[PDB]
Protein backbone atom coordinates (compact mmCIF):
# COMPACT_ATOMS: atom_id res chain seq x y z
CA UNK A 1 0.00 0.00 0.00
CA UNK A 2 3.02 2.33 0.24
CA UNK A 3 4.79 1.03 -2.87
CA UNK A 4 4.21 -0.10 -6.44
CA UNK A 5 3.80 -3.71 -7.38
CA UNK A 6 6.02 -4.19 -10.41
CA UNK A 7 7.65 -7.56 -9.74
CA UNK A 8 10.84 -9.01 -11.18
CA UNK A 9 10.63 -12.26 -13.10
CA UNK A 10 12.65 -15.35 -12.32
CA UNK A 11 12.37 -17.48 -9.23
CA UNK A 12 13.63 -18.69 -5.86
CA UNK A 13 14.65 -22.26 -6.61
CA UNK A 14 18.44 -22.08 -6.55
CA UNK A 15 21.07 -20.00 -4.66
CA UNK A 16 21.95 -16.57 -6.01
CA UNK A 17 24.25 -13.57 -5.74
CA UNK A 18 22.97 -10.04 -5.12
CA UNK A 19 25.20 -7.98 -7.38
CA UNK A 20 25.78 -4.23 -7.03
CA UNK A 21 26.78 -2.74 -10.40
CA UNK A 22 28.24 0.61 -9.30
CA UNK A 23 31.19 -0.83 -7.43
CA UNK A 24 30.94 -4.43 -8.58
CA UNK A 25 30.36 -5.84 -5.10
CA UNK A 26 28.33 -8.89 -4.05
CA UNK A 27 26.17 -8.60 -0.94
CA UNK A 28 27.82 -10.53 1.91
CA UNK A 29 26.53 -11.76 5.28
CA UNK A 30 29.53 -12.57 7.46
CA UNK A 31 29.41 -15.30 10.16
CA UNK A 32 29.49 -12.68 12.94
CA UNK A 33 26.29 -11.18 11.60
CA UNK A 34 27.82 -8.13 9.95
CA UNK A 35 26.81 -7.19 6.42
CA UNK A 36 28.93 -5.62 3.69
CA UNK A 37 30.00 -6.28 0.11
CA UNK A 38 32.97 -7.95 -1.55
CA UNK A 39 34.27 -8.23 -5.11
CA UNK A 40 35.63 -11.69 -4.31
CA UNK A 41 33.44 -14.03 -6.36
CA UNK A 42 34.80 -17.03 -4.46
CA UNK A 43 33.76 -15.68 -1.03
CA UNK A 44 31.67 -18.36 0.71
CA UNK A 45 29.40 -15.81 2.38
CA UNK A 46 27.90 -14.16 -0.73
CA UNK A 47 25.83 -17.18 -1.73
CA UNK A 48 22.24 -16.41 -0.81
CA UNK A 49 18.89 -18.15 -1.06
CA UNK A 50 15.72 -16.15 -1.51
CA UNK A 51 12.31 -17.47 -0.53
CA UNK A 52 8.82 -16.03 -0.76
CA UNK A 53 6.42 -15.32 2.07
CA UNK A 54 3.52 -13.49 0.44
CA UNK A 55 3.74 -12.56 -3.24
CA UNK A 56 6.47 -9.95 -3.59
CA UNK A 57 7.77 -10.55 -0.04
CA UNK A 58 11.06 -12.36 0.48
CA UNK A 59 13.53 -13.69 2.97
CA UNK A 60 17.19 -13.40 1.98
CA UNK A 61 19.21 -16.19 3.58
CA UNK A 62 22.92 -17.03 3.70
CA UNK A 63 23.36 -20.59 2.40
CA UNK A 64 26.64 -20.92 4.29
CA UNK A 65 25.49 -19.87 7.76
CA UNK A 66 21.70 -19.95 7.55
CA UNK A 67 21.50 -16.29 8.67
CA UNK A 68 18.59 -14.17 7.44
CA UNK A 69 19.26 -10.66 6.16
CA UNK A 70 17.46 -8.19 8.42
CA UNK A 71 17.28 -4.44 9.03
CA UNK A 72 17.03 -3.27 12.65
CA UNK A 73 15.15 -0.36 14.21
CA UNK A 74 17.97 2.08 13.46
CA UNK A 75 18.19 1.01 9.82
CA UNK A 76 21.31 -1.19 10.06
CA UNK A 77 21.52 -4.45 8.11
CA UNK A 78 22.50 -7.51 10.15
CA UNK A 79 22.40 -11.33 9.96
CA UNK A 80 19.65 -12.91 12.09
CA UNK A 81 19.72 -16.54 13.31
CA UNK A 82 15.96 -16.79 13.09
CA UNK A 83 13.38 -15.20 10.77
CA UNK A 84 11.54 -12.29 12.33
CA UNK A 85 9.60 -9.24 11.11
CA UNK A 86 12.87 -7.40 10.44
CA UNK A 87 13.79 -10.14 7.93
CA UNK A 88 11.01 -9.57 5.38
CA UNK A 89 11.71 -7.47 2.28
CA UNK A 90 9.47 -6.16 -0.49
CA UNK A 91 11.21 -7.34 -3.68
CA UNK A 92 10.42 -5.11 -6.64
CA UNK A 93 11.47 -4.39 -10.19
CA UNK A 94 13.14 -1.02 -10.66
CA UNK A 95 14.04 1.05 -13.73
CA UNK A 96 12.44 -1.85 -15.68
CA UNK A 97 15.47 -4.06 -15.00
CA UNK A 98 16.95 -4.19 -11.49
CA UNK A 99 15.71 -5.62 -8.20
CA UNK A 100 15.19 -3.50 -5.10
CA UNK A 101 14.52 -4.72 -1.57
CA UNK A 102 12.48 -2.61 0.82
CA UNK A 103 12.27 -3.32 4.54
CA UNK A 104 8.70 -4.52 5.06
CA UNK A 105 8.79 -3.45 8.72
CA UNK A 106 9.89 0.03 7.71
CA UNK A 107 8.17 0.17 4.32
CA UNK A 108 6.38 3.45 5.09
CA UNK A 109 9.79 5.08 5.60
CA UNK A 110 11.16 3.82 2.25
CA UNK A 111 14.16 2.06 3.80
CA UNK A 112 16.02 -0.02 1.20
CA UNK A 113 18.74 -2.58 1.15
CA UNK A 114 21.62 -0.56 -0.34
CA UNK A 115 25.18 -1.55 -1.25
CA UNK A 116 27.53 1.38 -1.92
CA UNK A 117 30.27 1.59 -4.52
CA UNK A 118 32.88 1.42 -1.72
CA UNK A 119 31.42 -1.93 -0.63
CA UNK A 120 29.73 -0.82 2.60
CA UNK A 121 25.95 -1.04 3.06
CA UNK A 122 23.68 1.93 3.54
CA UNK A 123 21.72 2.73 6.69
CA UNK A 124 17.96 2.64 6.06
CA UNK A 125 17.17 6.37 6.47
CA UNK A 126 20.02 7.25 4.06
CA UNK A 127 18.35 5.34 1.21
CA UNK A 128 15.53 6.54 -1.04
CA UNK A 129 13.94 5.97 -4.45
CA UNK A 130 16.18 7.07 -7.31
CA UNK A 131 19.52 5.96 -5.84
CA UNK A 132 22.08 3.67 -7.46
CA UNK A 133 23.07 1.71 -4.31
CA UNK A 134 19.57 0.21 -3.99
CA UNK A 135 19.75 -1.42 -7.43
CA UNK A 136 20.64 -5.13 -7.55
CA UNK A 137 21.00 -7.81 -10.15
CA UNK A 138 20.21 -11.30 -8.89
CA UNK A 139 22.78 -13.64 -10.44
CA UNK A 140 22.62 -17.46 -10.54
CA UNK A 141 25.61 -19.14 -8.84
CA UNK A 142 27.92 -21.08 -11.19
Amino acid sequence: HHHHFNLPPGNYKKPVLLYSSSGGHFLRILPDGTVDGTRDRSDQHIQLQLSAESVGEVYIKSTETGQYLAMDTDGLLYGSQTPNEECLFLERLEENHYNTYISKKHAEKNWFVGLKKNGSVKRGPRTHYGQKAILFLVLPVS
